Formats: structure tokens, C-alpha cells, sequence
């Protein structure tokens, strides 16, 4: 007999009986409770939050307070002894391209985004944390242990922030701290059109009645679209070369610039639509602007929900995609869609299919010019690469032709993404994305390693002899004991992404249950969902069905050599073939030829 969820931030409610279009938002998806899934919203709460006091404080904040009896070691630490390597020889997925790392990443952002708090945007505030390393309300840095080279050329610490919570921005009552999901928790395009009217109408062109999304005015890819410039600063896009002064893009996300294939990734998916957009015109020229948009936009989102379910999902889940997603049975309107808080970690597996470097490829799929190939750290919030150096095209080639990085038990995070990380703000390529994913654990009152495996029906092991068996390695398993001294404190981050791969798979057991659930809950409690009965047309659905991600390509880039099967590993001239060859989206089944 406890009340019913502070929800101070977002009053906004007003909902529609006709809408054939999702909202930006996602609210109104579920009729009976029509905020579910909505953004800015709480992430849900698979399990109860566990922060040292109960409430909001995260487990290490205070030196005596334990977790189940153990001082939590240093995340920085856990990084160091844990996470790294050196050789970056054999690390390659041999069945992966990197188009797999990086659909990812593209589907990770359209699902959840935790931002850290805004309580210091141009203050004193931020540089509190940077400079002087102090503990205090939202900043929580990332203290260096004692042996760590980054001691000796970057202080003490690497700043850390706490992510934003609901009824902000100091704490309430009795209830524990509740991090805000930003976006739609909808595979909806929200990476793409964006999650708040705001945004969504500044990303679109309202000067034509053509629905068209806004394009770069400054700068064209041989005629093709660049995504619009961000012009506004400090832009670290900027920031990373000063003569370049190539700006940031303005997509759906904020993150689309964070690294340089997913701001080409952001660009396919724009070109896409303004391509679907002219094509709906052709067929239907008596259609507004706004029927435009919405029925481009509702096509890209069935596209992106395709590509995930059919392709994707199946080579991360493997052996396990049909025991969590077993053939669609239509809307469910009693399904929780919305994305856990453990998800936003679970999905962070991504991280170890990252590799060290980046390649552009001619025609002949050959290293383009003399630098064809940049260590990854020289790409974070890169866009004059693309702007001032040959477009996406190059960049494209090398999602098809360049394999993923497999995950490693002995290499786990390429020290492109564990030492050289940039972050807007701070200066330097110095930053550790392991050790920030281990605080941000803890900053949202993760469960230890044990709960996640009781939640799963999987076994808790309480030894070292017997976190050996589930990890199937003594040496991993005895690090591992020596940092967190039971299986129970181990970060689920680390501790799911150290279990072996299931078969077919590229994630272990616990990690195939947690993302196995969280999609089927987008999918099954999501009224929009392509195959759902009434959304699209029997005809529309059939040519939809014929989607593919080479398709994609060669409709939004000068490529004409493409593989069937994108995901997979690809070599050329062998695994490639002309576009000529490959499935068009027919489009006749949205002619409106009737009234
Ligand atoms: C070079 C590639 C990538 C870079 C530079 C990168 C960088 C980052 C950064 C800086 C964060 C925020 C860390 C924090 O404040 O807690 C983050 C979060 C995340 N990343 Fe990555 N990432 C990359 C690739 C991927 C991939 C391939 C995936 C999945 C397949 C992925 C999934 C995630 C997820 C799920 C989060 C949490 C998002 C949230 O709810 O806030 N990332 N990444
Ligand atoms: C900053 O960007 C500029 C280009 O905008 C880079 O310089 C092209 O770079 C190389 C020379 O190193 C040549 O291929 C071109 O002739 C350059 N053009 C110009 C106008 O310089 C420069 O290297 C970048 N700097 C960094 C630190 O990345
Ligand atoms: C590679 O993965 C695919 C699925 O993408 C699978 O069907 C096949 O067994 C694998 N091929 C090789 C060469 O191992
Ligand atoms: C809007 O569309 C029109 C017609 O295609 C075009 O000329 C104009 O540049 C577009 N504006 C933007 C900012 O994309
Ligand atoms: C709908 O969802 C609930 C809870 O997930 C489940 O118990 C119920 O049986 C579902 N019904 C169908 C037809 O899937
Ligand atoms: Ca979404
Ligand atoms: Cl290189």
C-alpha cells in the first residue's frame, strides 16, 4: 500500500482514437496506459534498485560501507586487470562484418538513453569534477587505483557525472532513484525523426510540401545528402580539429556523432527516407507534406524493426532467439514494452565487438588513398573525415568487407575505446569505457551478478571453483574473486559479458535471457509493430518482407557491388554481387488509387 510513481517532469497526456502514426514520444502506444514506453519516463524495474543507503547512493560512494561484507574494487581497477590486452592480432570475428558492431550500436540508441544530469551546462560545476577529483551530489569520479600508468598524465581521476532521474534534480522521499529512458523504449526510428516535437520538427523541411527530412546545405556526398550540421557550440566535432571546424550532425539522437560509422549509419537512414518520401510523391501526388513524412517514417521504422528481428537478433542470440522470441502471435496490450534499467548494461556488449581501427575502401574494395586505415580513437566525434575525405561510400565499404571484433575472455576492450575514449567537454583522448560502464552500474542501483542469474533460472555460484565452471575459465573466475571477493558483487556488466558465448550466439547465457525478454517485450507490447494485423496493408506487408540492408545501400549510396547476407562475414569479388540483382521495396501497395 506504497504510492504510485512521482512523475513531476512530463504532464503532457492528450491521446487520439484515430491515429494511424505513432507519436514522437511513444505515448499514446498502449491505449489502456498510454505513458508506458513514452520518453522521458523512468527506466523500468525488473528488479529493486540496490544503492548502498537503499535509496540513491551508489555502492562504493562511502570507504566503510560494504556490499554483502566487501569493500566493490575500483572500476578503473576491474578495467586494468580485467578488460584490457595489448595484441590486437587474431581478435577478429571471422563470421561478423562490422556491420554487425554497428547495427548495434544504431539499435541500442533508438531503444535507450540515460543522459547524465544537466545541473552544470557552462558552470564551474563540471570543472569542480575534472580538476580537484571531489565526490559530491553528481559528481562521482573515477578515482585511478595505484599501479595505473594514466597516475603519471592525467591525475588522480576520470570525471564521472550521475545520470539524470526522475522528479529532478535533488532527491525525494522513500523511494529509491529512477534514471529517465530519454527516447522512445519503441523500435520506432527514433535515432532518425527524434523523440521530442521539438526536435522532431527542426530535423524535418517545412518549405516544401515533399515530407522530406532536412539535408546539409553546406556540403554534398558526389549530390547524395549529408545529415544537417548542429550548429551550435562548444561542438566537439570541432574541437577534435580546429582548421577542419567541421561541426557535429543534427539527427534524432544526440550520439550520432560520438564515432564515425554510426554518423555514416545515421546518414543511410536519412537518405532513406527523403528517397521514400519523393517515391510516395510520384505514386501519390494529391498527399500533403505530413502524410508524407509519417508514411516515409512509419516505412523506416518497419525497415529498422525488420533488419533487427529477421538478421540481427538471431546471430547475437543464436541457439536462444526462439526459447525468448518465439514467431509473433500479434499485439499483446498487457506486455511491459517498455526498456528495464538493466538493458541499457546488458546491450553494452556491443563494446567488445569494437575494433581498433577503421577503413575506407575503393570500387575495387582496395584501401582508399595512402591513409585508408585510422586507429578507432581518431574517429571519435570525427565528421570532417567524412565532409574533407571521400564521403560514406568509402566508409560503407568497409562495414561490408572489415570483420567485427570477436569477444575475447583475454580481450575483452580494445584500448581504443579503454584508454583513448573522447568525451565531449573534457580534452583529452584519455577516457576508459569500461570503467565508465562499471561506475554507471552502480550509479543505477544494479543488482549484483547472482540476482541476474537467480532472475534468469540460472545458477548463483558462491566459490571461486565454482564461478570457474559458468565462466569456463580458473584465471578469469580468480581475478574476478581477488577484485570483488564473492560472485554476489560482481557487476553484471562484467559478469555477463565474461560468460562464454552460447552456441551460434555472440553473448552468453545470462545476457541471451536479459536481451532475449527485453525484445520480445518491444515487440509484443508494441500497437505499431509492422506484422501487427491492421498496421499495415496484406499487399504493403508482402513488399516490406523483401527489405534488406544491401538493398538499403545500393538505393542511398554509389555502391553497386554488395553482399546478399550483410551481417555476415563478406569478402570481394567472391560474397558480392550487382544491385541489379537484389530486392527492391515495391512501393505500388501505397498507391492510394481509389476515391
Ligand atoms: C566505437 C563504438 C562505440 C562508442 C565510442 C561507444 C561509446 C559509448 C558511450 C560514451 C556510452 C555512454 C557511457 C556512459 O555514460 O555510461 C555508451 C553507452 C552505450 N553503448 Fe556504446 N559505444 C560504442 C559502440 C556500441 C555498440 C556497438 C553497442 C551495442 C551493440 C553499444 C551500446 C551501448 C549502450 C546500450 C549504451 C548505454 C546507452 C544508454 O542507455 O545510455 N555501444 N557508448
Ligand atoms: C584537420 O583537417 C584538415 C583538412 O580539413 C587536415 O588536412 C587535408 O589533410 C592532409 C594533410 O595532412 C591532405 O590530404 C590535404 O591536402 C589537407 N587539406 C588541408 C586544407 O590541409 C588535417 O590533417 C587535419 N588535422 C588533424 C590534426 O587531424
Ligand atoms: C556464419 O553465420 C551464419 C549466420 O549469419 C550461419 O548460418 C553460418 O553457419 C556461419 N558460417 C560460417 C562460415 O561459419
Ligand atoms: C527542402 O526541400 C526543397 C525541395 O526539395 C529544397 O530545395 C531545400 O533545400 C530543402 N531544404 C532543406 C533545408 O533540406
Ligand atoms: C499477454 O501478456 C501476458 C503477460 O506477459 C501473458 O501472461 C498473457 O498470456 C499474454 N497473452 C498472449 C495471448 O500472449
Ligand atoms: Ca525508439
Ligand atoms: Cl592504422
Amino acid at each position: 500500500s506504497w504510492e504510485v510513481g512521482c512523475g513531476a517532469p512530463v504532464p503532457l497526456v492528450k491521446c487520439d482514437e484515430n491515429s494511424p502514426y505513432r507519436t514522437i514520444t511513444g505515448d499514446c502506444n498502449n491505449r489502456r496506459s498510454p505513458a508506458l514506453g513514452a520518453a522521458n519516463r523512468a527506466l523500468a524495474r525488473w528488479l529493486p534498485a540496490e544503492y548502498e543507503d537503499g535509496l540513491a547512493l551508489p555502492f562504493g560512494w562511502t570507504q566503510r560501507k560494504t556490499r554483502n561484507g566487501f569493500r566493490v574494487p575500483l572500476a578503473r581497477e576491474v578495467s586494468n586487470k580485467i578488460v584490457g590486452y595489448l595484441d590486437e592480432e587474431g581478435v577478429l570475428d571471422q563470421n561478423r562484418s562490422l556491420l554487425f558492431m554497428q547495427w548495434g550500436q544504431i539499435v541500442d540508441h533508438d531503444l535507450d538513453f540515460a543522459p547524465e544530469t544537466e545541473l552544470g551546462s557552462n558552470e564551474h560545476s563540471k570543472t569542480q569534477c575534472e580538476e580537484y577529483c571531489i565526490q559530491g551530489d553528481n559528481c562521482f569520479p573515477i578515482m585511478f587505483p595505484k599501479n595505473d600508468p594514466k597516475l603519471k598524465t592525467q591525475g588522480k581521476c576520470m570525471p564521472f557525472f550521475r545520470a539524470g532521474f526522475v522528479c529532478p534534480t535533488p532527491p525525494y522521499q522513500s523511494l529509491a532513484r529512477e534514471q529517465i529512458n530519454a527516447v522512445t523504449s519503441f523500435l520506432d526510428a527514433s535515432l532518425v525523426y527524434g523523440s521530442e516535437p521539438s526536435l522532431a520538427s527542426r530535423l524535418r523541411n517545412l518549405s516544401s510540401p515533399l515530407g522530406l527530412m532536412a539535408v546539409n546545405q553546406e556540403a554534398w556526398d558526389h549530390g547524395l545528402a549529408y545529415l544537417p550540421f548542429n550548429n551550435k557550440k562548444p561542438s566537439p566535432c570541432e574541437f577534435i580539429n580546429t582548421t577542419a571546424r567541421v561541426p557535429c550532425f543534427l539527427a534524432g539522437d544526440f550520439r550520432a556523432s560520438e564515432q564515425i560509422l554510426l554518423a555514416t549509419a545515421h546518414t543511410l537512414l536519412l537518405r532513406e527516407h527523403n528517397r521514400l518520401a519523393r517515391e510516395l510523391k510520384k505514386l501519390n501526388p494529391h498527399w500533403n507534406g505530413e502524410k508524407l513524412y509519417q508514411e516515409a517514417r512509419k516505412i523506416l521504422g518497419a525497415f529498422i524493426q525488420i533488419i533487427t528481428f529477421r538478421d540481427y537478433l538471431p546471430i547475437v542470440l543464436g541457439s536462444e532467439m526462439q526459447k525468448w522470441i518465439p514467431p509473433y502471435q500479434g499485439y499483446n496490450n498487457s506486455v511491459d514494452p517498455r526498456i528495464s534499467n538493466v538493458f541499457t548494461f546488458a546491450f553494452r556488449f556491443g563494446h567488445m565487438e569494437v575494433p581498433s581501427t577503421v577503413s575506407r575502401l575503393d570500387e575495387n574494395y582496395q584501401p582508399w588513398g595512402p591513409e585508408a586505415e585510422l586507429p578507432l580513437h581518431t574517429l571519435f566525434f570525427n565528421t570532417w573525415r567524412i565532409i574533407k575525405d571521400g564521403g560514406i561510400d568509402p566508409l560503407v565499404r568497409g562495414l561490408l568487407a572489415k570483420k567485427s571484433k570477436l569477444m575475447n575472455q583475454d580481450k575483452m576492450v580494445t584500448s581504443e575505446l579503454r584508454n583513448k575514449l573522447f568525451q565531449p567537454t573534457h580534452k583529452i583522448h584519455g577516457f576508459d569505457l569500461a570503467a565508465i560502464n562499471l561506475q554507471r552500474c552502480r550509479d543505477h542501483g544494479m543488482p549484483g551478478y547472482n540476482s541476474w542469474r537467480g532472475f534468469c533460472g540460472l545458477s548463483q555460484p558462491k566459490t571461486l571453483k565454482g564461478l570457474q565452471t559458468v565462466l569456463k575459465n580458473k584465471i578469469l573466475a580468480k581475478k574476478l574473486m581477488d577484485l570483488y571477493k564473492t560472485p554476489d558483487n560482481i557487476d553484471i556488466w562484467i559478469g555477463g559479458n565474461a560468460e562464454p558465448m552460447v552456441e551460434r550466439g555472440r553473448v552468453g547465457p545470462l545476457l541471451a535471457c536479459l536481451l532475449g525478454r527485453q525484445f520480445q517485450q518491444i515487440r509484443d507490447g508494441d500497437r505499431f509493430w509492422w506484422e501487427n494485423p491492421g498496421v499495415f496493408t496484406e499487399k504493403q506487408r508482402d513488399s516490406l518482407q523483401k527489405v534488406s540492408f544491401s538493398r538499403l545501400i545500393c538505393d542511398n549510396t554509389h555502391i553497386t557491388k554488395v553482399p546478399l547476407h550483410a551481417f555476415q562475414a563478406n569478402n570481394y569479388p567472391h560474397d558480392f554481387v550487382d544491385c541489379s540483382t537484389v530486392d527492391k521495396l515495391d512501393l505500388s501497395p501505397w498507391a492510394s488509387r481509389e476515391n
